[PDB]
């Protein structure tokens, strides 16, 4: 269900942001036989140099087209040109993890595990369409409103079979403080090393963006998680949420809770902000 998009159709106006992937920009989208302007972003993405590398393009488009959800970052359409441009629905505020960073002050406890309840949602709604994101962090989060955030960037995603609950993936491309133990020994990617990954991206918005086991290089990440320590309680949270964190990252993946409970028991929480996050002047 891949819509194709022709060049006319769409304009760039700035420039967003960039990576190694290429470069951002806000656009406005008038689709084809229409007059409405909608506010796009326009992500065009360097030179493919291998088929291969064509190929995982297309099928990261055909899995973000293909999501349906008020916590996920659904795909528009596709420009195929000298380039390749993925359109997709704007967000105005950009990324989570810069949007922690750059209002620390001015963020309550409410948004806080608000955004805990939808990323946990979003999640939840993935692994009923059988997809294991593997790359869940707070920098793949976008927000378009500050009460309203979406999962984004499934260039790592892998669907599961009919009957298979793993994926073995053939080398390492996710970064290790995101990564579960078992996918660091052993490439096995899971829901439940997603959820390992969500406890590190709840992390990160608990300590308003620190890095996780900052200045530990990443060789020692493994030499780290063997003995078991964990990522420190940020002074925020109460027991009650440090200690979900801490079940999000043990050893046996079985023993993590899934989505559907990191929902409820963040719902929970969600109702009385100040009972489990104590913020200085929230
Ligand atoms: C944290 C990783 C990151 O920067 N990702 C990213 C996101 C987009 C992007 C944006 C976007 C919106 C707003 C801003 N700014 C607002 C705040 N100012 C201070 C800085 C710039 C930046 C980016 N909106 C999007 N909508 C849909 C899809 C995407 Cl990817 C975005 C762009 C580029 C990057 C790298």
């Amino acid at each position: 269900l891949l819509r194709i998009l022709k060049e006319t159709e769409f304009k760039k106006i700035k420039v967003l942001g960039s990576g190694a992937f290429g470069t951002v920009y806000k656009g406005l989208w008038i689709p084809e036989g229409e007059k409405v302007k909608i506010p796009v972003a326009i992500k065009e993405l360097r030179e493919a140099t291998s088929p291969k590398a064509n190929k995982e393009i297309l099928d990261e488009a055909y899995v973000m087209a293909s999501v349906d959800n008020p916590h996920v970052c659904r795909l528009l359409g596709i420009c195929l040109t000298s380039t390749v441009q993925l359109i997709m629905q704007l967000m105005p505020f950009g990324c989570l993890l810069d949007y922690v960073r750059e209002h620390k002050d001015n963020i309550g406890s409410q948004y806080l595990l608000n955004w805990c309840v939808q990323i946990a949602k979003g999640m939840n709604y993935l692994e009923d369409r059988r997809l294991v994101h593997r790359d869940l962090a707070a920098r793949n989060v976008l927000v378009k409103t500050p009460q309203h955030v979406k999962i984004t960037d499934f260039g790592l995603a892998k669907l599961l079979g009919a009957e298979e609950k793993e994926y073995h993936a053939e080398g390492g491309k996710v970064p290790i403080k995101w990564m579960a133990l078992e996918s660091i020994l052993h490439r096995i990617y899971t829901h439940q090393s997603d959820v390992w990954s969500y406890g590190v991206t709840v992390w990160e918005l608990m300590t308003f963006g620190s890095k996780p086991y900052d200045g530990i290089p990443a060789s020692e990440i493994s030499s780290i998680l063997e003995k078991g320590e964990r990522l420190p309680q940020p002074p925020i949270c109460t027991i009650d949420v440090y200690m979900i964190m801490r079940k999000c990252w043990m050893i046996d993946a079985d023993s993590r809770p899934k989505f559907r409970e990191l929902i409820i028991e963040f719902s929970k929480m969600a109702r009385d902000p100040q009972r489990y996050l104590v913020i200085q002047g929230d």
